[PDB]
């Protein structure tokens, strides 16, 4: 799959074997959930943003599902506006930019 | 050049005679970059963000050259941490996201 910009990159998403939309995000150092609740231990944490900060809780070692590409890794969920996907899980897929 | 993920992608670019550094960033709509000043007129405008709304003053016609590849557009100045390189201009260097 390769993925042009011309709309918004909405990937569709499986985490607690639940069907999300997500946001492609490569300015996101990391990956932050909407207010959903997740399995295992957490602690809470600032998370940077264009202007102003949010709360998140920090999962560590989930599992996720990113458009049909088996993913672990760290998971942050809080008050967002949109599920967003960052570097952390990108790589994790291989995504990479490509001009 | 294929730009993979362990890092920000933060590459080169030229606005108004500048050579600043800029982060490509496919989960913006727009461009958005830190305090500068540029020809022509501006409205204002306010840009979402996670933890909130930031002014923000709103350039057309703009040219930027982004790592070597030349394009016009909507560019966007406030306070951010850093220069964002939205979609608006991201399409226009032929960029895409792929796995
Ligand atoms: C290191 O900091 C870092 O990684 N922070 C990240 C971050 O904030 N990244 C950059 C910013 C960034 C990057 C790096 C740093 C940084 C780096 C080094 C040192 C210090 N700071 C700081 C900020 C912006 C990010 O890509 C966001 C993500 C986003 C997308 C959509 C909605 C909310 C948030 N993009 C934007 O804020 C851009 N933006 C805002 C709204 N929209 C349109 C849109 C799309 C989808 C849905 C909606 C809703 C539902 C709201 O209607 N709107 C859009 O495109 C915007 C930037 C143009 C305003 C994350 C918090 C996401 C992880």
């Amino acid at each position: 799959p390769q993925i042009t910009l011309w709309q918004r990159p909405l990937v569709t998403i499986k985490i607690g074997g639940q069907l999300k939309e997500a946001l492609l995000d490569t300015g996101a150092d990391d990956t932050v959930l909407e207010e959903m609740s997740l399995p295992g231990r957490w602690k809470p944490k600032m998370i940077g943003g264009i202007g102003g900060f949010i709360k998140v809780r920090q999962y560590d070692q989930i599992l996720i599902e990113i458009c049909g590409h088996k993913a672990i890794g760290t998971v942050l969920v809080g008050p967002t506006p949109v599920n967003i996907i960052g570097r952390n899980l990108l790589t994790q897929i291989g995504c990479t930019l490509n001009f």
